[PDB]
């Protein structure tokens, strides 16, 4: 909707940054709404969903399975592993880590899950064979948080990254269980409290993955609709905003507002 537009200029205006935002049928595949669908925004943890989404491919194809058990060590524990940390001497398994990567946005998790597909250049790579041609991963955590301007590395814009997030939760690549299982994990998001899900009335159905880094960096990408049943997905980043974690959160919360009030 207009109103849903304004609320974006609204907010690239308030955060003095450029606000991506785009807005899809997830049955027919028709773009609603789109805002810079074609500029590069920082994917942060948002990323994590197309890496486990690279994993339950491998999962199908028989190159892993989501009960194969990993274990770490201490120096592999990076910043902000408010689960991995946990678990060192019992280590993970392949399901256990997806999980507090997409739930709990656990820094280390991710980067153990890159180590089996074979590293970002492996996601990438993945991304790429699905028909996604622009979004790109080249680090590792939290070193792909830095959000340098105009640096294009571990970006993507709201209209690749939309698309493919369609086709790993109802699209052909994964299988039935794999394509439940991922849109499960997203369902069961704990970190993404301000922001879509504040203007998420109840009974509405939400599976998201929210992101932050430096420089203002805030995103979020999710499958929702009313009647506890996805039917849009939704993809909103921004970068380089001096604002606080506060104002960037509300901003996106009157996104989600609009949205839904004009749905």
């Amino acid at each position: 909707h207009p109103e849903t537009l304004v609320k974006v200029k609204d907010a690239e205006d308030q955060l003095g940054a450029r606000v991506g935002y785009i807005e899809l049928d997830l049955n027919s595949g028709k773009i609603l709404e789109s805002f810079r669908p074609e500029e590069r925004f920082p994917m942060m943890s948002t990323f994590k969903v197309l890496l486990c989404g690279a994993v339950l491919s491998r999962v199908d194809a028989g190159q892993e399975q989501l009960g194969r058990r990993i274990h770490y060590s201490q120096n592999d524990l990076v910043e902000y592993s408010p689960v991995t940390e946990k678990h060192l001497t019992d280590g993970m398994t392949v399901r256990e880590l997806c999980s507090a990567a997409i739930t709990m946005s656990d820094n280390t998790a991710a980067n153990l899950l890159l180590t089996t597909i074979g590293g970002p250049k492996e996601l990438t790579a993945f991304l790429h064979n699905m028909g996604d041609h622009v979004t790109r991963l080249d680090r590792w955590e939290p070193e792909l948080n830095e959000a340098i301007p105009n640096d294009e590395r571990d970006t993507t814009t709201p209209a690749a990254m939309a698309t493919t997030l369609r086709k790993l939760l109802t699209g052909e690549l994964l299988t039935l269980a794999s394509r439940q299982q991922l849109i499960d994990w997203m369902e069961a998001d704990k970190v993404a409290g301000p922001l879509l899900r504040s203007a998420l009335p109840a009974g509405w159905f939400i599976a998201d993955k929210s992101g932050a880094g430096e420089r203002g960096s805030r995103g979020i990408i999710a499958a929702l609709g009313p009647d506890g049943k996805p039917s849009r997905i939704v993809v909103a980043y921004t970068t380089g905003s001096q604002a606080t974690m506060d104002e960037r959160n509300r901003q996106i919360a009157e996104i989600g507002a609009s949205l839904i009030k004009h749905w």
